[PDB]
């Protein structure tokens, strides 16, 4: 659960750029 539009998800969390949300150090990086 949690996929990107176009480059663009809410809910307050980070996007990968494979079309994917998440939080914490696996879709945001660092």
């Amino acid at each position: 659960a949690g996929e990107c539009v176009r480059g663009r998800c809410p809910g307050g969390l980070c996007c990968s750029k494979f079309g994917f949300c998440g939080s914490g150090p696996a879709y945001c990086g660092g």
